[PDB]
């Protein structure tokens, strides 16, 4: 459905390069909700390399029509490279894509799109601003979509000394009752992630709070060797 030069670039040589031996492996494991190429992520980022080196990086003000077009296509491969070009604008991402990111968290959604916009981009914007988490985090929450809820989880996925603990278990405290596997999860990976850098107050967080067994286990299994 795209006109923008680049992706039809980018369409006709990941299409022409398409295995349909490695995409049913792939498409099994994102529960078929999606088309694959059968691309695999090297080849996948030297092929995007290729159109990129070729046509050049277009001008930081087509970003969002470039992944949006990709956004749009059928195939997996097509929003994986989207987000790996949103990387290489990383600098002219600011607090005003905040909508933006939201719209892609929400459409054609799973973890794997999900997890490569939230504890990077979402993460970095922030820590620059975090003036703005009131407007967004408890709104997420509010919403009853759980990669909206997930976002809450993980933004903080990375920040180590930075990690404002009292948010992080507040977040957590409205959601370790939810069902959803891949709230859970989630909660139990930002749970062993922050135990890198603070394992004693995991410990204490999740022996002494209601967490589903699936988070509770998956936070401390780097840890618990030294209770």
């Amino acid at each position: 459905v795209p006109m923008h030069p680049f992706v039809k670039a980018l369409q006709e040589h990941f299409t022409a390069h398409q295995n349909p031996e490695k995409a049913e492996p792939m498409a099994r494991y994102m529960k078929n909700h999606f088309l694959f190429l059968g691309i695999q992520t090297p080849e996948r980022r030297q092929l995007l390399k290729d159109i990129i080196q070729i046509h050049t990086l277009p001008d930081q003000k087509d970003f969002q029509i470039i992944i949006r077009e990709l956004w749009d296509l059928p195939e997996r491969e097509f929003q994986a490279a989207a987000l790996d070009i949103m990387q290489k604008y990383k600098k002219h991402i600011n607090e005003t894509h905040i909508p933006f990111l939201e719209e892609l968290i929400v459409t054609k959604s799973w973890w794997d799109s999900v997890d490569s916009i939230v504890p990077t981009f979402l993460g970095d914007i922030f820590l620059k601003h975090p003036e703005l988490i009131s407007a967004y985090i408890p709104k997420w929450i509010a919403s009853d979509n759980i990669w909206l809820q997930r976002a809450a989880i993980l933004f903080q996925l990375k920040y180590k000394q930075k990690m404002d603990e009292e948010l992080l278990f507040w977040i957590i405290g409205q959601l370790h009752s939810s069902k959803e596997f891949f709230i859970q999860k989630a909660i139990g990976w930002v749970l062993r992630e922050y135990a890198k850098t603070n394992p004693d107050v995991v410990w204490e967080y999740v022996q002494n709070n209601e967490l589903a067994p699936l988070s509770k286990r998956e936070a401390i299994k780097h840890i618990k060797q030294n209770y």
